[PDB]
């Protein structure tokens, strides 16, 4: 089995798995929509009670499976719980990353497309004070790129450039993945992470120089880091905080598990896992939190900045920030740097969510890496046409797989590993080979707190939120639901074929 060549490579690859669009695009919007500082308390608590414990559990499960030649959940869940139902639940460890990859790679392609256009100066020319006269050109720019509907039909009409850039983006992802773990993902992470860090720091510095009649970047930081204990009783903020923690740490996506399956059986995962998690958090709250929000607040003030964040998931990062940058000397190049940063952040994460399907095809169906990577790319490329042409399909996939799915899967992996497999066996497995040991208190957090926490969260979700999503949405959501349910059935069929191949292989041995 392939293995990470170096310790630093492993850490940076895992850090790249985590540090992505979630840190720079998702976090700012989530924090802004939820009262900034009022979001941070639940966020920090979720990191301590859910993020950290699940990260260790996923690293442990992956390393455990890898030692037996398995890097994906259909097989790993079965190793932990010898029940056919384990294999089926395990399918989510292939389905979630595949579905998320389908829309995540497309959004990643937008950052490459924007980076290219901003680099070459093919950007809107706002009329040099009306806030709408400046923002409108950038909104039109994004809308023409992805092809937002101008009428009643829920159809998107992406520009030819956007389509070609998606092709290029898939090719770049393939070029890295086809080289494998050590020579592909690891080697790239050693280049991309330092680059991402430098670009992010530079952008934070430039943003911190922003001062307008409406405010300064400092006003943005105060908004984000000022506690608001009167929201701690709001379920919505907690659901948002936990959701962000899962997304940003790549938890419940089967991605951490697969990457960990390449860690040598004897190698530490306690310190390594904690480090990857900490690096992500610093990149999220310190870097991601200090770019978009402070810039928006400095130029528009808090009230307007919050309204912008609530506008959409892409308004702040693809419209507002470049519009703000356009009002400064060298602003177009600053926009280029921002989108280049987003592209590298996305790329290091997209290769991580495609690797689970690749590992499954290699490990269970015995395909060569070349064939596994190409077929995985083919499925993602084909499937992405749904997200590129059907309005709000992206939103539907992000909901079932990237929001509900990951929390459900996180709870599932915890129950299977810490309850069914055995709390003490699990604890032993996590700490084996550790450079440091997991604090004793976390044994109780993992066994009792985390699952209870997630269970309650899921119940409240299915009661006070999803019913509106099942009855208050446009009929076209069923097109996406139908397709992704089909993807689940397809993956289940592949797991079925994998078990049949194993049976025939065992009979011949
Ligand atoms: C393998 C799956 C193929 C699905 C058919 C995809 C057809 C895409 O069609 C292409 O879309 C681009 C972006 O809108 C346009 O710019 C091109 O002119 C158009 O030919
Ligand atoms: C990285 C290289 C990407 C090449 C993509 C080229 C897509 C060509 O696309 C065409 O470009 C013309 C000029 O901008 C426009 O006037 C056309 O409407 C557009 O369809
Ligand atoms: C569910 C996903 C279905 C994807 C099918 C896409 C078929 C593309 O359809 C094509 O798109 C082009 C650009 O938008 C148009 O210029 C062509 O006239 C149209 O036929
Ligand atoms: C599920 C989402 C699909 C989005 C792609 C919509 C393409 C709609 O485009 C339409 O397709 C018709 C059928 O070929 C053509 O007859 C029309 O001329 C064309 O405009
Ligand atoms: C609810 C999650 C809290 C996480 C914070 C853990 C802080 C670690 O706490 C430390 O753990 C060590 C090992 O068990 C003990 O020996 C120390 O006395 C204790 O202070
Ligand atoms: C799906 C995950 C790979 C996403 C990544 N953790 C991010 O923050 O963008
Ligand atoms: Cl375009
Ligand atoms: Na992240
Ligand atoms: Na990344």
């Amino acid at each position: 089995r392939e293995h990470w060549a170096t310790r630093l490579g492993l850490i940076l690859a895992m850090a790249g798995n985590a540090v992505g669009l979630g840190n720079f695009l998702r976090f700012p919007v989530q924090a802004a929509e939820n009262g900034g500082g009022a979001f941070m308390i639940p966020y920090i608590i979720a990191f301590l009670l859910v993020g950290i414990p699940l990260m260790w559990i996923e690293w442990a499960m992956g390393r455990y499976g890898g030692a037996q030649g398995h890097g994906t959940t259909p097989a790993i869940f079965y190793l932990l719980w010898r029940n056919r139902f384990a294999k089926i639940l395990g399918v989510f460890g292939l389905w979630i990353p595949l579905v998320v990859a389908i829309y995540y790679v497309y959004i990643e392609s937008w950052t490459l497309g924007f980076a290219i256009k901003f680099l070459v100066g093919l950007v809107p020319e706002p009329p040099p004070t009306d806030p709408d006269s400046i923002l409108r050109p950038f909104k039109e720019f994004l809308y023409s790129y992805i092809g937002v509907p101008k009428g009643d039909e829920p159809i998107l009409k992406p520009s030819l450039f956007a389509y070609i850039v998606f092709l290029i983006t898939m090719f770049i992802n393939v070029s890295i993945l086809i080289r494998g773990i050590s020579k592909g993902i690891e080697r790239f992470a050693k280049i991309a992470m330092p680059t991402l860090f430098i670009l992010a720091v530079f952008l934070v510095i430039r943003v911190f120089l922003l001062e307008t009649p409406n405010g300064t970047a400092a006003d943005g930081l105060n908004f984000l880091w000022t506690p608001d204990f009167e929201k701690l009783k709001d379920p919505g903020v907690w659901i948002a905080a936990v959701g962000q923690i899962f997304f940003t740490l790549s938890l419940g996506f089967g991605a951490i598990i697969t990457y960990a399956s390449y860690v040598r059986k004897d190698q530490d995962i306690v310190l390594s896992g904690l480090t990857a998690a900490t690096l992500n958090e610093k990149a999220e709250v310190i870097l991601g939190g200090s770019i978009s929000i402070p810039a928006a607040v400095a130029f528009f003030g808090v009230a307007n900045a919050v309204a912008i964040a609530k506008a959409g998931a892409f308004n702040l990062g693809f419209i507002t920030l470049p519009a703000i940058f356009s009002q400064t000397a060298g602003g177009t190049f600053l926009g280029f740097l921002w989108f280049f940063l987003l592209f590298f952040a996305g790329l290091t994460s997209s290769i991580a969510i495609m690797q689970p399907m690749i590992a499954f095809l290699e490990d269970e169906l015995k395909l060569s890496r070349k064939h596994a990577v190409l077929w995985t790319a083919a499925i993602v490329f084909f499937s992405a046409h749904l997200v590129m042409f059907l309005n709000k399909s992206l939103d539907e996939m992000d909901f079932w797989a990237g929001t509900i799915g990951v929390v459900f899967f996180g709870l599932t992996e915890l129950i299977i590993f810490f309850w069914i497999f055995g709390a003490d066996k699990a604890w032993e497995e996590i700490n084996r080979g550790g450079i440091i040991k997991v604090p004793r208190i976390y044994y109780y957090v993992m066994r009792y707190i985390t699952p209870a926490f997630l269970a309650v969260l899921l119940v409240v979700w299915a009661r006070e939120y999803i019913p509106k999503i099942m009855e208050e949405t446009h009929w076209t959501v069923w097109i996406t639901r139908f397709y992704i349910i089909g993807l689940f059935l397809f993956l289940t069929f592949l797991v079925f074929l994998a078990e049949r191949r194993r049976n025939h292989e065992s009979a011949g041995t």
